[PDB]
Formats: structure tokens, C-alpha cells, sequence
DNA sequence: AGGTAGACCTGGAC
DNA sequence: GTCCAGGTCTACC
């Protein structure tokens, strides 16, 4: 999922598991476990403490227990439902959290490309994969400035820049090019050729597209071919970044 | 060795 | 048997 679906996971889990203490963690794929490499430990050490809380940071979901933090990231496909221990497992059920009052934290994931990490709370900043994230998107800390100091500095194209996860937290193919379609900018410029004009409009747009995905239409991604809805033109698609790239060759310069 | 490019977690679909 | 999905932390230099 994107950040804002992410945000609603956040949103809509926390109250299923808050208060909740775990009495067991079973694990049918290790490889998804990250942090402490060994899953024998990864399990051992939440046995007992108790979810506190739920946050978000880019796609990473955050669980808060006693001592420790668990940071999960569910890539492709990857889900958790809270659910009665007593009923069968569905498929591709990989970790499971259980709980003493018989209900449990399932994660299931088709493709096994999610991660989980433990760390002690005061630790999971500074240590993969929280380490280096940049600033979340609707924070006052992503600001112009900060990603034009970022476009002054490099020799990378736009949407390179913007894909670096290091630059803003949670920005990926799609809204890198509905960002950038919104701001009238083509994603193979180099990032060090907008103008602070430009700078300010894309700052602008890509708050403006996860803001608005988050509370509540595409415009480019995936529809090329197709007419644009601004001007008519018909969107294109090309490599930038090594990517599949989609925007409007007229609407945006 | 800082900045970058891009390698890699697998099952499902071709 | 081959290829795709893809974000991001590895690894290349
Ligand atoms: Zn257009």
C-alpha cells in the first residue's frame, strides 16, 4: 500500500491491539523476520510485553510494546487482521502474534517481500530501516527549502531525486509522477534545473497529493495512451530512474 | 567514501 | 522454465 492507505491501516488496527498482551509469536517464514536475524529471538523477546501504541513513519508501521518497537514494512501485499485463535488460519499466514485474551495479530503476505524489525524503542530511529528516512511529507519539516538544498547539490533527473527515500518519507513511483504532472514538471529534468519557482510549485504538489489521498483519480500513472484530463494530450510512458515513467508531454515542461 | 544505481524478497501468471 | 512486481538499503566505485 501507499502511505496514506498505510495511514489507514495505523488508524484502523491501533484500537484492535491496543492494551493487548502477547503470550506467543509463531513464525512460518524466518525470512521475514530482519531484526534480531535469528526469529528464535525475535519471538522470545516480545513474549510478554504489551502493545502500547501503533505510528507511522513513510510505509513503516511502528507497534510500540513495553521495552521494545516492531517496524514493519508490508511491501507488496502484505496485510495484518486481528482475529479469534480458535478460528483456522487463512493462507499465506507467515507471523502471528497471539494474545492472552485468545485473539491474535495475523500477518499474511502472498510474495513474503514484507519486513520486521525489533529494536528497544530508543534504538528503532537509528537503526535500519528507520535510519535515514527522510521527513514526512505533511510535516513542516519537508519544506522547499529542504528539497532545494537536495536539487542544487545533485547531477540526478527530478524524479531520481524525489524516489530517494532519503529526501521525503514515503514517496514512490506513483506519486513521484502524479507529483510531478500536478506541477507541470517532466520527471526527466535534471533535479538541479528547476527554478525555486519550480522548487516551491512541486513542494506545493506533492504535499497537495498525499494530503489529499490521506484524508480522502489518477492523472497520469498507468494511463498512457490515454488522453490526457488537463489538456487532451495523450500520456506518455518512457525510462527515468530505470522506471516506468508516465506524464504529459504538453502540461508538463 | 559520499553519492548513485539498482539488486533483491518470492509466488503467481505467461 | 521465464518474467513480473518495486521500494529501498546494499553495494559499487
Ligand atoms: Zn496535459
Amino acid at each position: 500500500p501507499e502511505l496514506p492507505e498505510v495511514e489507514t491501516i495505523r488508524r484502523t488496527l491501533l484500537p484492535l491491539i491496543v492494551g493487548k498482551t502477547i503470550e506467543d509469536v509463531r513464525i512460518f517464514w524466518p525470512n521475514i523476520i530482519r531484526h534480531p536475524r535469528d526469529s528464535e529471538a525475535f519471538a522470545a523477546r516480545m513474549i510478554g510485553q504489551t502493545v502500547r501504541g501503533l505510528e507511522r513513519r513513510g510505509k513503516f508501521l511502528k507497534f510500540l510494546l513495553d521495552r521494545d518497537a516492531l517496524i514493519s514494512h508490508l511491501r507488496m501485499e502484505g496485510r495484518y487482521a486481528v482475529a479469534s485463535a480458535l478460528e483456522p488460519l487463512e493462507p499465506h499466514t507467515h507471523v502471528v502474534f497471539c494474545f492472552t485474551d485468545g485473539s491474535e495479530l495475523r500477518y499474511r503476505d502472498v510474495r513474503k517481500f514484507g519486513t520486521m524489525h525489533v529494536y528497544a524503542k530508543e534504538e528503532a530511529d537509528r537503526r535500519p530501516p528507520l535510519a535515514e528516512l527522510g521527513p514526512e511529507p505533511l510535516s513542516p519539516a519537508f519544506s522547499p527549502a529542504v528539497l532545494a538544498e537536495r536539487a542544487v547539490k545533485t547531477k540526478r533527473s527530478v524524479k531520481a531525486l524525489l524516489l530517494d527515500c532519503t529526501v521525503v518519507a514515503g514517496f514512490g513511483n506513483i506519486y513521484v509522477d502524479e507529483s510531478l504532472f500536478r506541477a507541470g514538471i517532466l520527471p526527466g529534468r535534471p533535479a538541479a534545473s528547476l527554478s525555486s519557482k519550480e522548487i516551491e510549485r512541486l513542494h506545493e504538489e506533492m504535499v497537495a497529493t498525499i494530503g489529499e489521498a490521506v484524508m480522502k483519480h489518477l492523472y497520469v500513472y498507468g494511463r498512457q495512451g490515454n488522453p490526457c484530463k488537463r489538456c487532451g494530450t495523450p500520456i506518455e510512458k518512457t525510462v527515468v530512474a530505470g522506471r516506468g515513467t508516465h506524464y504529459c508531454p504538453r502540461c508538463q515542461r
